[PDB]
C-alpha cells in the first residue's frame, strides 16, 4: 500500500487530543481503518476543503472525525485531525 506519514499536527492532535477532552473510544474505529491497511473510500467526500486550507485533503472516516491528509508522489502523509465540532 502507500506510504504513511505524520506532521506535528497530527502528532499533537492524535494521542495529545485523547486526552484533551476527546473520545478516545472513538478512535479505536477510526485509527482501526488507517493502522490495518484498509484505505479510505471515495464515499467519504474525501477532496480539497475550502479557504486558507486549499492545499489539503479532508475526509470523515466517521461521522464524528475529520481527518486531514496530503497526497504525494506514490506516498502519502497525514495532516492533522478533528471533529464535527472542533475543525467547525
Amino acid at each position: 500500500m502507500l506510504k504513511l506519514n505524520l506532521k506535528k499536527s497530527f502528532q499533537k492532535d492524535f494521542d495529545k487530543l485523547l486526552l484533551n477532552g476527546f473520545d478516545d473510544s472513538v478512535l479505536n474505529e477510526v485509527i482501526l481503518t488507517l493502522r490495518k491497511k484498509e484505505p479510505l473510500d471515495p464515499q467519504f467526500q474525501d477532496h480539497a476543503l475550502k479557504g486558507k486550507w486549499k492545499p489539503f485533503r479532508e475526509c470523515h472516516i466517521k461521522p464524528d472525525v475529520l481527518l486531514v491528509y496530503l497526497v504525494k508522489d506514490d506516498e502519502l502523509i497525514l495532516l492533522r485531525l478533528g471533529s464535527h465540532s472542533e475543525l467547525f
